[PDB]
C-alpha cells in the first residue's frame, strides 16, 4: 500500500465515470516500389524540442516501471520505436488540443502501448474532459489521423522518394491508422461514437494486461502506460494489479 499505488487508485476512482473518447493509434505494413515499411520503420528522432521532451518522458517512464527482480529481454529497437511513438502520439493529441484552445490541464487522458496477436504494436488513447462532447468524436479522429500520418511520414527512416512519401501519407489516412471506438453497426448504417468511462476502463481493463518482457512480445501484452496525472506511469506490473484490486 505505497503512496504511489494509493494515489493512482484514488485518482482513477475520482474519474470512474468520466466520459471520454477511445482511440487506437496504429500502423500497418506497407511495401512501396519494393521498399518494405514495417511497424518499426519510423525511428528518426526528430530534433523538435517538445518531441525530444516527450521521448525523454517515455524513456524515464519505462525505466521507473521496470521490474528488476525479473530480467527483461525486450529488443532495444522495439523499445526505441515505442518511445518514439509515445512522443508522436502525444504530439498529435497536443496539436489537436491547441486547435480547440483546450488547456492541457483541463484534459483527462491515458495512453497504453500494446502488442496485439494479429496487428502487433498499437497505442490506446483515452481522452476527454469538460471541453469534449460525443458529437465531436469523428472530427477528433480525422484531425488526429491528419497529424499522425504527417508525423509518421516525417519520422520514417526508410529512404523514400517524394512520390513515395505522399503515397505513404495517403495510405495512413485512407486506411484510418487512427481508429475511434463506435457502437457496433452495419456497413451501410451510420456509426455513432462510443464514449467510455475513464477510470473504470483503466482499472478494470488496461491495468489487467500482462507486461511485455521478451522479444517477440507476448500476444496481448502492454509495453508502457502514461496518464495526464502521471499516476500510472511508473507503476510496475504487480503494482498495477494492486491498483485494480483496491479500485474494487
Ligand atoms: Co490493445
Amino acid at each position: 500500500y505505497s503512496d504511489e499505488v494509493l494515489g493512482a487508485t484514488n485518482w482513477l476512482k475520482e474519474k470512474s465515470n468520466q466520459e471520454v473518447f477511445s482511440f487506437v493509434f496504429k500502423n500497418e505494413n506497407v511495401q512501396l516500389n519494393g521498399k518494405d515499411i514495417g511497424w518499426n520503420s519510423y525511428k528518426k528522432e526528430l530534433q523538435e524540442d517538445e518531441l525530444k521532451s516527450l521521448q525523454r518522458g517515455a524513456e524515464t517512464t519505462w525505466d521507473q516501471s521496470e521490474d528488476m527482480e525479473w530480467e527483461t529481454t525486450v529488443d532495444e529497437m522495439t523499445k526505441k520505436q515505442v518511445f518514439i511513438f509515445d512522443s508522436l502520439v502525444k504530439k498529435c493529441l497536443f496539436e489537436v488540443l491547441n486547435t480547440k484552445n483546450i488547456f492541457p490541464g483541463d484534459v483527462n487522458w491515458f495512453v497504453q502501448h500494446e502488442w496485439g496477436k494479429d496487428q502487433g504494436w498499437h497505442c490506446h488513447v483515452l481522452i476527454g474532459g469538460k471541453d469534449f462532447s460525443q458529437a465531436q468524436g469523428k472530427w477528433w479522429r480525422r484531425q488526429l489521423n491528419v497529424y499522425w500520418s504527417r508525423w509518421l511520414v516525417t519520422a520514417c527512416n526508410v529512404q523514400l522518394t517524394p512520390a513515395e512519401r505522399i503515397k505513404l501519407r495517403e495510405i495512413a489516412e485512407d486506411n484510418e491508422w487512427v481508429t475511434l471506438l463506435t457502437y457496433k453497426h452495419k456497413q451501410t448504417k451510420k456509426d455513432y461514437t462510443k464514449c467510455v468511462l475513464f477510470g473504470n476502463m483503466i482499472a478494470y481493463y488496461f491495468l489487467t494486461k500482462k507486461k511485455i518482457s521478451t522479444s517477440p512480445p507476448r500476444d496481448g501484452g502492454y509495453f508502457l502506460s502514461s496518464d495526464s496525472g502521471w499516476k500510472t506511469n511508473f507503476l510496475k506490473e504487480g503494482e498495477r494489479h494492486l491498483v485494480s484490486k483496491l479500485y474494487t
